[PDB]
């Protein structure tokens, strides 16, 4: 037996874009994903979210499914130009109302919704006048932030600011992966900087407008391992892990070796945004896949990594369920932050409907049960891990890599949007039943 405390939230967890479809319906604004995706070479095999799992009028019959399998908890981002059109100003009600339908549903049925304000759907609008590199986000995202904070904090009462920063900034913005697919290095770090000071505003605006609800935000972590007898891997940890948003909330500045490599694009006067920055958050949501080998590397941020022969997914990533407890304990040790959800853990497998009609992972049951295995052992030893998010209760549409790779514990069939429930989702819901692994 390795049971859970008592009222320890399971969940699983989606994004607007990678599900809704219907980017342009009922007066929304085109996102930055839209744009990014219809330009061609961006998006394997031209894939947008145009359609993705069509959740934007199946949003009843998935919440179903989240009922009937029992979970407790379901992440679900909004989209920025649904609400907001252009950005800021306009509200669109339409944008409000499926959001309020889909809140509604989940509380009727006992689940508790937290709310993702932003998953990477930036409105195309504020793209144009320059997006995360311009310092008036931090006042665009308050007052999207308040809008949310006004229509459903009555009723949602568990929030995250933003999934991912690092993937926003360095993804997007130097690697050119992401949208707005860009590749300058001192854009990439303005937009560090201004996510943490929109973070921060959108806080404080939580504070004034929401006196009964908790707010955090969603880190992406790997578990660096160095190659053999180092501080490249303090380097890694420290700038692609939650240190390089958590030292300015927590301490008021970047990591050591962030500044070492990267004070030069940086603002100037970046400082004297930090007192601003460390305001109290009430959780910090970590989301872990993977464990990457590192060495040193002459030329590459010194850094590149080395490959293992280790069980890896469909998406290259290796196998690693000790990183999830190493990240949950490093997280206590180094910020010791009153709260801690696991946001996001999952796996891409080539999934197949066999003759029984069923989806037989027992790759996926497998990289489950061993990192919620190690997310208990996190627990035993006191780090405050209140809840556990798997991604995703659905295949969709996985950013650069289309429909290509299949995260879900239900499986779509896109020809005809058929939802099977996965081997891994029955399986996961006798955990949520069982309140643990048995
Ligand atoms: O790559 C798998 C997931 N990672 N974190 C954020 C999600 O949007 C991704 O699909
Ligand atoms: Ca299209």
């Amino acid at each position: 037996v390795k049971k859970f405390p008592e009222g320890f939230l399971w969940g699983v967890a989606t994004a607007s874009y990678q599900i809704e479809g219907s980017p342009l319906a009922d007066g929304a604004g085109m996102s930055i994903w839209h744009t990014f995706s219809h330009t061609p070479g961006n998006v394997k095999n031209g894939d947008t979210g145009d359609v993705a799992c069509d959740h934007y009028n199946r949003w009843k019959e998935d919440i179903e499914i989240i009922e009937k399998l029992g979970v407790k908890a379901y992440r679900f981002s909004i989209s920025w130009p649904r609400i907001l059109p252009e950005g800021t100003g306009r509200v669109n009600q339409k944008g409000l109302d499926f959001y309020n339908r889909i809140i509604d549903t989940l509380l009727e049925k006992g689940i508790t919704p937290f709310v993702t304000i932003y998953h990477w759907d930036l409105p195309f609008a504020l793209q144009l006048k320059g997006g995360w590199a311009n310092r008036e986000i931090a006042d665009w995202f308050a007052e999207y932030s308040r809008v949310l904070f006004e229509n459903f904090g009555d009723r949602v009462k568990n929030w995250i600011t933003l999934n991912e920063p690092w993937v926003v900034a360095i993804v997007g913005h130097l690697y050119g992966v992401h949208a707005p697919g860009m590749r300058d290095i001192y854009v990439a770090f303005r937009a560090v900087h201004n996510l943490l000071r929109a973070h921060a505003r959108a806080v404080k605006v939580f504070r004034e407008t929401v006196k009964d609800g908790k707010i955090g935000i969603v880190f992406n972590n790997g578990y660096f391992e160095p190659a053999s007898e180092i501080r490249a891997v303090r380097f890694m940890h420290q700038f692609n892990n939650y240190p390089l948003f958590l030292n300015p909330i927590y301490r008021g500045d970047y990591p050591e070796l962030v500044l070492e490599f990267a004070r030069e694009y940086l603002p100037e006067n970046y400082k004297d945004d930090m007192s601003e920055i460390q305001e109290k958050i009430d959780f910090v949501g970590l989301n872990y896949y993977s464990g990457h080998l590192v060495k040193f590397d002459p030329d590459a941020a010194k850094v590149s990594f080395v490959e293992r022969d280790l069980p890896k997914t469909a998406m290259g990533w290796e196998i690693v369920p000790e990183g999830i407890y190493w990240i949950l304990k490093k997280v206590k040790e180094e910020y010791n932050p009153p709260e801690v959800y696991i946001t996001e853990n999952g796996a891409a497998f080539d999934d197949v409907v066999s003759e029984d009609g069923r989806v037989h992972d027992q790759n996926r049951i497998d990289y489950l049960k061993a990192h919620i295995g190690q997310a208990w052992k996190a627990i035993q030893e006191g780090v405050p891990l209140k809840g556990y998010f798997v991604w995703s209760l659905l295949d969709n549409f996985e950013w650069a890599e289309g429909y290509s790779k299949r995260f879900g514990i239900v499986y779509v069939d896109y020809s005809t949007q058929k939802r099977i429930v996965k081997d891994s989702g029955y399986w996961y819901s006798n955990v949520v039943k069982n309140n643990g692994l048995e």
